[PDB]
C-alpha cells in the first residue's frame, strides 16, 4: 500500500541535476534516479528543467521535483493503485499529466514514480526485481538471457576534436561464453586501447569522454576501426571480440547531404555525400572490419536512405534518433523496413509499461533491443534488471569505466552468479536473444 | 548472528577488479566494495593481487576471493563474534592474518569483510550507518558535522602532459551555509571551468582524469590557479569558494632535490630547489591564491622540510604519503611537528577498528581529518557516512563527476535531509570540524 511518494534532487554522472523518487510501501522505501542527457530526437517525452540561469547552469528539476511532492504523491497516495499493477500505475500518471510527451508535470517526474512503484511491486511479490520485469513483459524465463555488452571504446563526434564524424566506437565480446567472460575480455580490450593510445597520441588522449571511452584527435574513421583491431589483436582475443559503430549521422546531415568532415567550418561542399554514397563508404567499412551493428547510418527523418541501406546492410541496423522510443515511429519504421533493431531509452517515452510496450512490438516484428543508457547516468542498476527481464540479448551501457557505467555491469555479474544453471549468455545470438 | 560471509569479483572505476563482500545474518544481506587506486606509500596494508598477466592485465583478486569464501568465512562463520563489536571483529581479522601489513589474506579480503560487519551492526540497532560509526568512535552527535567537499577539478601531475608538477587542485565552498548549496556551488564552478577550459586548450581539454577533473596541457601551477579563480569568478562566487592543492611531491623528489619540471627527460638541473626553495614557491602562491590546504608539500621521508615549512605555513597541512594512514607514521609525524591534518583511506591500514583509531589519535593531537577516496572507486558510499560519524567536516570525493564520485555526494545529500535541525554544515571551521 504505498503511504508516501517523495522526491528529491540529486546529481548525475556529469554534475547536473537530476530527480530522485522513494516510494514507500509496507515493505521499505524503493526508490529510483532518472537518468538524463542528450543528443535527442524531437518526438519524446520531456524533461522538466528549472530554466534559472544563476543556478545549475539553468538546469536543476526543483519544479519537476515539486510536482512529485505537490502534485503526483497525494493523488499517488489517495488512488490506492496495486504497484503489481504497472499499466495501472502508468495509466494513473498519464492520466494525471494530460499531454503527450508529458511536458505537464515532466518525463523526469514521471518516471521515476513509474520505476520505484516496479521496485516496490517486486519486493512485494518476493521476486528479484528482473523477474516481475519478466512477469510484466510475458518473456520467456526458461533460461534467462543475459545480454552481449555493447561496450563504449572510443568517441569521435561533437564528443572529439578532429576531424572524425561518426560517434560511438564499440566492442562486443560476442564470442564470450558467460557475462563474466565477456566483461573480461571487454576490459582486457579497452585497458590495451588506452595504452596504444597514450603512445600514439599522447597522455593526453588517455582522458575519457562522458561514457567511459577516449577521444583521441583521429582523423578518419578507418583511422579509427584500425586502432581498435590493433586493441582487440594485442589483447589476445581476435576473433572473439565485433565492432559496432553509433554514427549519429543528423549530426552531419545538411542540404540533403552528409558532411564527413564538420568540424571545419570551412565545410569543402562537393566532398559531401548522398545516402547512397555513404551507403558505399559504410559497405567498404564493413567488408574490412568486424563490424557486426551499425546505429543511425542516416538521418532521422530520412526515410529513403534507411530502406535502400537495408535492402542489402546483412547486419543489425539500429534506430535511435529515427525512432527516439516512440511507438508511432517504430511502427513506420516497420513498414518502411527501415532497420531491424531499436535503442529503448526508458526516458524517452516516460513510463516503464511504455517502454515493455515499445519493444514488444520490436519483437513482434523481427526486431531486436538493445537496452541503452543516456549520457547522464547515476548509480542506479534499473537497465540491468530490464536487459534481463526483456529478455533482449545486448546493452550498451557504456565504456567499463565511469562506475555510474560499471554499476550496471557489476549488477549483471551478480544476477548471472544468481541465476546458476537457468541462465544462457547471448553471445553470437544477441539480435534475437528473445526468441532463443 | 552471521550465517554467512561469501564475496565475488566486481568491478572498479576503472575497469579493473575489486573484491565485494556480502555478509547474510537474521536481518539480510549487507554488502560492500573495496576501493582500489595507487599513488601509494610504502608503510601500508597491501592488496592481493593475482599476478596472471594473461587475465585482467595481471589485476585480478580471484585468491582474495578465495581466502574469503575459503579462508575467513567458515572460520568466521564458527566464531559467533557479535557484529556491534567492530574491535572483536577486526581483532578478529588481524588474528587470522597475522602480518602486519596484512599479506596473508591480503588487505581487500580483510576490508571488505570489516566494512559489511559495521553495516550490518547498524541495520540490527537500527540506526542508519553514520549513527553507528558514531557511536563506535565515540563522537559528539549533538548537532552532526556534514562537511565541505574538496572536489577535485583540475589535475596535473602524472595525471596530465604538460610541464605543471603538482597533482591535484581542488575547490572548497567553505562559504556555502548547507552541504547541498556547496556542492550546487562547486559544480556551477567546475561546469565554469569546463568551458572556459575547453575555450583555452581545445576540446581535447574537456576529457576528465580518473576522479572527475580535467587534464588541460597546462605550464606553470600560476596558469592553473589562474584557470581556477577566472572559472570561481564566471560563476559568481568569488570569496565563497577556496582552494585546496595537493602536490603529490614525492612524485618529483630527487636526490635531494625537487624537479618543478620533470616530464622532460632533459631535466635542466640547477633549476631543482631545496626544501627551503620550494617553500618559498608555496608562501609566493598561497599570498596570490586563496589557498587553505596543501596537501603533501614535501615527499615522504623529507621530515626537515615539513617541520620547517609548517612552523610558518599558517594554512592546514596534510599528509598522505608520509603518513599512509598508519598509526606509527603519525605518531611521528605529529612529535615533529610536521603538519596538522591526515587523510585517512580506510584501505591503507585495512580495518574499519584501525581506521577510526588513527582518527581518534589525529584528533588529540589537535589534528584534522580528511576523509578520502582512491582512484578506483565503486557505487559504494561508505565514505560518506563514516566522514558524517568521525565528525571530520571535510571529505575528498573526486569532482563532481563520474558516479562512483557522485555516489557519495548523493548520500551526503540525504543525510543532510535526514538529519534535519540535528546536522551544522563545517562551512569554514573544516579544519576541527571535530570540536564544533
Ligand atoms: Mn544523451
Ligand atoms: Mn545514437
Ligand atoms: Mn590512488
Ligand atoms: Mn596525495
Amino acid at each position: 500500500a504505498v503511504s508516501k511518494v517523495y522526491a528529491r534532487s540529486v546529481y548525475d554522472s556529469r554534475g547536473n541535476p537530476t530527480v530522485e523518487v522513494e516510494l514507500t510501501t509496507e515493505k521499505g522505501v524503493f526508490r529510483s534516479i532518472v537518468p538524463s542527457g542528450a543528443s535527442t530526437g524531437v518526438h519524446e517525452a520531456l524533461e522538466m528543467r528549472d530554466g534559472d540561469k544563476s543556478k545549475w547552469m539553468g538546469k536543476g528539476v526543483l519544479h519537476a521535483v515539486k510536482n512529485v511532492n505537490d502534485v503526483i504523491a497525494p493523488a499517488f497516495v489517495k488512488a490506492n493503485i496495486d504497484v503489481s499493477d504497472q499499466k495501472a500505475v502508468d495509466d494513473f500518471l498519464i492520466s494525471l499529466d494530460g499531454t503527450a510527451n508529458k511536458s505537464k508535470l515532466g518525463a523526469n517526474a514521471i518516471l521515476g514514480v513509474s520505476l520505484a512503484a516496479s521496485r516496490a511491486a517486486a519486493a512485494e511479490k518476493n521476486v528479484p526485481l528482473y523477474k516481475h520485469l519478466a512477469d510484466l513483459s510475458k518473456s520467456k524465463t526458461s533460461p534467462y538471457v543475459l545480454p552481449v555488452p555493447f561496450l563504449n571504446v572510443l568517441n569521435g563526434g561533437s564528443h572529439a576534436g578532429g576531424a572524425l564524424a561518426l560517434q560511438e566506437f564499440m566492442i562486443a565480446p560476442t564470442g564470450a561464453k558467460t557475462f563474466a567472460e565477456a566483461l573480461r575480455i571487454g576490459s582486457e580490450v579497452y585497458h590495451n586501447l588506452k595504452s596504444l593510445t597514450k603512445k600514439r597520441y599522447g597522455a593526453s588522449a588517455g582522458n575519457v569522454g562522458d561514457e567511459g571511452g577516449v577521444a583521441p584527435n583521429i582523423q578518419t574513421a578507418e583511422e579509427a576501426l584500425d586502432l581498435i583491431v590493433d586493441a582487440i589483436k594485442a589483447a589476445g582475443h581476435d576473433g572473439k571480440v565485433k565492432i559496432g559503430l553509433d554514427c549519429a549521422s543528423s549530426e552531419f546531415f545538411k542540404d540533403g547531404k552528409y558532411d564527413l568532415d564538420f568540424k571545419n567550418p570551412n565545410s569543402d561542399k562537393s566532398k559531401w555525400l548522398t545516402g547512397p554514397q555513404l551507403a558505399d563508404l559504410y559497405h567498404s567499412l564493413m567488408k574490412r572490419y568486424p563490424i557486426v551493428s551499425i546505429e543511425d547510418p542516416f538521418a532521422e527523418d530520412d526515410w529513403e536512405a534507411w530502406s535502400h541501406f537495408f535492402k542489402t546492410a546483412g547486419i543489425q541496423i539500429v534506430a535511435d534518433d529515427l525512432t527516439v522510443t516512440n511507438p508511432k515511429r517504430i511502427a513506420t519504421a516497420i513498414e518502411k523496413k527501415a532497420a531491424d533493431a531499436l535503442l529503448l531509452k526508458v526516458n524517452q517515452i516516460g513510463t516503464l509499461s511504455e517502454s515493455i510496450k515499445a519493444a514488444q512490438d520490436s519483437f513482434a516484428a523481427g526486431w531486436g533491443v538493445m537496452v541503452s543508457h543516456r549520457s547522464g547516468e547515476t548509480e542506479d542498476t534499473f537497465i540491468a534488471d530490464l536487459v534481463v527481464g526483456l529478455r533482449t540479448g545486448q546493452i550498451k551501457t557504456g565504456a567499463p569505466a565511469r562506475s555510474e557505467r560499471l554499476a550496471k555491469l557489476n549488477q549483471l555479474l551478480r544476477i548471472e552468479e544468481e541465476l546458476g544453471d537457468n541462465a544462457v549468455f547471448a553471445g553470437e545470438n544477441f539480435h534475437h536473444g528473445d526468441k532463443l
